[PDB]
């Protein structure tokens, strides 16, 4: 059994050139690309994606930050969701354990490079917001015998 | 003073081709090459080696995906038994700490890409069954005074 | 809000070559160079960094490891001389968290590789005993938007 989540390198990410290194963490553990897309964020999306948060004043600041080019991606694996967000380390990069992304890369929550879905449900809200199904591609990893119990 | 750990990089590890990522970080922090050779497991050295599992259920699956190729190694410093084991993080990729060895490459345990003696008494045992003697190699690291107290 | 630590690279840290690997740990979180030079530390100025151990049996001992060639350094950043602390790991590196410094490259405290301040007081006291005001250098970095909240 493996899941899929939905991960984003935001515009931080992106400026600090430092998307190949973030990709290669999660190729690092034989996660499979199943999607990927660079796209530049808008807020009419962004509100979507931050529906939670609607109407909270730290929106609009949020939202603009995230005005921006930002890598939609789907990463498969075993337990991805919960082992995805436990890579990133917690929001706030002061907090989070060393070796994760936001421990190693990052200082504070308002640019912490990367988003992860934080559920099983918030994985599938996710997906179908940023990707097409049509978007999520099949095939397997040649390794998988070498990965996978 | 040292010790030495017996460490051997399972079949996965040589599959995946991580080999001398998995060397660099022993080597990072000063641990001497003792011994190192690369050889196939094969089901009679394995049940010896995994003799505290004789009877158990799991055991020939075990054995069978540790049938095929894998790096034998010894790695000498202070505390070095119990300081790889900590390198390599738990047996399960999913709970093991980030920046350890299996939770930076793996995903499932039963592929967990090497194997470290968990004590004095196993470091001993599995040293002598995997080696000869004259195989253990005596040196001193040249750096030596800018790593030992 | 931003403030500046007192980092040290000591002898066996610029001994075995790891000076550069060392500074772009701090780079990649954005922290920014505000000072650095390489000097050979003396007796005279190591008494004074250490004067919190004045009259203590180690203490000599400890000024003679660290008489020796030096990197000087001062980094900037949000809550930097906490997480510099954190970066380095315990004085111990058996007992260092994964993916800290010391961790990753050390074996023993008397050779930990690097030095940091402790404290606001301690960072203060310790960049003006090793640098002149001149020598502490004040620019922006270009990145700043995609760093800070």
């Amino acid at each position: 059994h493996v899941e899929q989540t939905y991960l984003m390198i935001k515009p931080d990410g992106i400026q600090r050139q430092v998307v190949g290194e973030i990709i290669s963490r999660f190729e690092k553990r034989g996660y499979r690309i199943a999607a990927m897309k660079l796209t530049i964020a808008t807020p009419a999306i962004l509100e979507e994606h931050y529906a939670e948060h609607k109407g909270k004043p730290f929106l609009p600041g949020l939202i603009e930050k995230m005005t921006g080019p930002v890598l939609c991606m789907v990463f498969e694996g075993v337990d991805v969701i919960a082992q995805a967000r436990k890579m990133m380390g917690s929001t706030r990069p002061g907090e989070a354990a060393p070796g994760t992304i936001r421990a190693d890369f990052c200082q504070q929550a308002g640019r912490n490079l990367i988003h992860g879905s934080d559920s099983a449900e918030s994985a599938k809200r996710e997906i179908s917001l940023w990707f097409k199904p049509e978007e999520i591609q099949s095939y397997k990893l040649a390794l998988s015998d070498y990965i996978f119990e």
